[PDB]
RNA sequence: GAGGGAGAGGUGAAGAAUACGACCACCUAGGUACCAUUGCACUCCGGUACCUAAAACAUACCCUC
RNA sequence: GAGGGAGAGGUGAAGAAUACGACCACCUAGGUACCAUUGCACUCCGGUACCUAAAACAUACCCUC
RNA sequence: GAGGGAGAGGUGAAGAAUACGACCACCUAGGUACCAUUGCACUCCGGUACCUAAAACAUACCCUC
RNA sequence: GAGGGAGAGGUGAAGAAUACGACCACCUAGGUACCAUUGCACUCCGGUACCUAAAACAUACCCUC
């Protein structure tokens, strides 16, 4: 994919509550910019997944290539651009 | 918050002992600086936290900046300054 | 050991399956250069291994130095450089 | 403690298998500088423990420092010099 | 008589031909399994169930003669 | 007659008033729990036990009338 | 009469000498164990089993007198 | 007679018409589950329970004829 404001986390420990997840999410990232929201569902479709919005492209870029493969609750993150903007992006 | 001599950690293994705890927080932490204290409680409502006590805020400021999110015993460490100064920094 | 494109990894965590395990090696590693290939079989001999094929030597280099005992799946990776190159290599 | 040859290591994970965890301390370790010998025992009083000793003593120090609080098969390491000379530097 | 065995987390009560372990009452520290808890403190203190807390001798107690 | 229900991992055999699922035989991929395995490859392939592999109709099969 | 005890996730129905908890019907949030799921979203929503959702009084209900 | 089957961690004892596996005694390495242990070493060595330690033939042993 190509840069995005917003990056696509998955290969995330399915047990994690989803605030948890959340609060941990912001810890990892937050390093890297202004993060506008992080977005995570534990529905069957979405579980193992986490798309968290950056302000500038710039921290997305970061965050993706320092955190690739980073231990997180026992597992490694795998991170992508997410394929389209966030509404709150688009908008 | 603002910046203080001590920072919170939470969202710990609960299932660490207290010395356990506190003897690998030293570890993780005493790279930043001096550190004074690490007041740790397996209550309740004081479980999976911690205070870290440095010497000098700067330490504190280092600390809390590089091990944010870091993983700690199977989870990510969740790291804030204290909201008030610790006894033995006030007093 | 002699450098090689090729990676030996072993020590890795064996209830991870073989799609799962590739996907999060290629996320370790593609920092270091391209990836040609990562070879994962299952099989009693050969599990809890990993081949890393890398298009150029000093990507092998750097990724076997930067990433020698790093947590992946709760064991640390112990990383060897191939005894002879891969198929695709030498052809 | 003083700076020492050799490196103590405690808060070791305790199931893991004495060839194993020699095998993986090496593979934390070596990037420090070279390895005279790893000591590992699982008894009663010596399990969770190991004493890696280096050649050079700046091999120690610099191992000790970026190490400390290091996850190594799920526990943070805990990481002193030696109090004694290890015999093989005595000697 | 012999010879073996087992009992002390702490305080008490009982008993005292007994410094001494069971029974009974009360109180503590530490842990384990499960459940609940994401929580900002600077005497301690969630729940349910289980476990552990130096030890020889002697009395009493159990086995063999 | 009505009305309900359940059966297809794949190939075969049986049966065919039947494209069609059970029984029987054979073969595959993927997984789970436990045990074993630290192992250098570039067709696949450790063990023990369990599970899963699109699905409507029709025949046959099960229930009510 | 006395004295004890237990019941409210939410809506309803029943009942109302009763604001009030069981039974019955319906609906929600959160979790746990196991199984399945590697999945690109920007109302929610996999399965199987289990659990939890402030609480005093009163009626009714249970025990002792 | 035929044909099938199963037994060797190591040392010993028994037995020897037998190099040879069961029974019995003793000793080792490695592991697993649970419990306990946070511990500074440079012969080994916590507990409780379970498991594993190359293997063909022959004797003996088990099944069919
Ligand atoms: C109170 N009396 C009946 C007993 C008694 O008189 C004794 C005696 N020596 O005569 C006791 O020692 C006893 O009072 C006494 O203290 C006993 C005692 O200590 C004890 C302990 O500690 C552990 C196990 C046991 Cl079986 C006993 C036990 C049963 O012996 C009791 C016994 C009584
Ligand atoms: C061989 N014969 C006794 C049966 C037969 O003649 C049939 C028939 N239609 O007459 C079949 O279909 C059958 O040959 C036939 O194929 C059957 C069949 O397919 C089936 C399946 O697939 C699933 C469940 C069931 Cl209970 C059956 C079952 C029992 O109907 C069998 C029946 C036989
Ligand atoms: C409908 N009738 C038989 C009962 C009745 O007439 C009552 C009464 N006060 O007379 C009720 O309160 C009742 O209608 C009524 O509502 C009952 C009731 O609320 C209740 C609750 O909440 C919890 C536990 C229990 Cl045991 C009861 C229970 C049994 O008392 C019922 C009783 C009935
Ligand atoms: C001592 N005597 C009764 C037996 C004997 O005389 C033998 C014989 N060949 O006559 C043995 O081999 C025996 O002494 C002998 O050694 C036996 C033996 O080795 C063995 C093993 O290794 C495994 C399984 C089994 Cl069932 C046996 C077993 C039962 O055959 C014994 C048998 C005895
Ligand atoms: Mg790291
Ligand atoms: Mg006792
Ligand atoms: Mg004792
Ligand atoms: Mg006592
Ligand atoms: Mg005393
Ligand atoms: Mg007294
Ligand atoms: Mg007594
Ligand atoms: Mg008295
Ligand atoms: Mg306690
Ligand atoms: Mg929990
Ligand atoms: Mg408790
Ligand atoms: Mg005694
Ligand atoms: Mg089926
Ligand atoms: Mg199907
Ligand atoms: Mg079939
Ligand atoms: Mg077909
Ligand atoms: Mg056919
Ligand atoms: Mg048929
Ligand atoms: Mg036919
Ligand atoms: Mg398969
Ligand atoms: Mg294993
Ligand atoms: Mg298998
Ligand atoms: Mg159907
Ligand atoms: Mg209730
Ligand atoms: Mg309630
Ligand atoms: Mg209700
Ligand atoms: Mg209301
Ligand atoms: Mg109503
Ligand atoms: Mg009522
Ligand atoms: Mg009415
Ligand atoms: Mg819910
Ligand atoms: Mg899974
Ligand atoms: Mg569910
Ligand atoms: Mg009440
Ligand atoms: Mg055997
Ligand atoms: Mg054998
Ligand atoms: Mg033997
Ligand atoms: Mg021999
Ligand atoms: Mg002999
Ligand atoms: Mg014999
Ligand atoms: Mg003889
Ligand atoms: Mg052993
Ligand atoms: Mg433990
Ligand atoms: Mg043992
Ligand atoms: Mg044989």
């Amino acid at each position: 994919t190509r840069p995005n404001h917003t990056i696509y986390i998955n290969n995330l420990n399915e047990k994690i509550k989803k605030d948890e997840l959340k609060k941990s999410l912001h810890a990892i990232f937050s390093r890297f910019g202004q993060i506008l929201d992080i977005l995570v569902s534990r529905s069957l479709k979405m579980r193992g997944q986490a798309f968290v919005i950056f302000k500038e492209v710039s921290s997305a870029t970061n965050a993706l290539r320092s955190m690739q493969g980073f231990p997180f609750y026992d597992k490694p993150m795998r991170i992508q651009y997410a394929k389209t903007d966030s509404d709150i992006i688009a908008k």
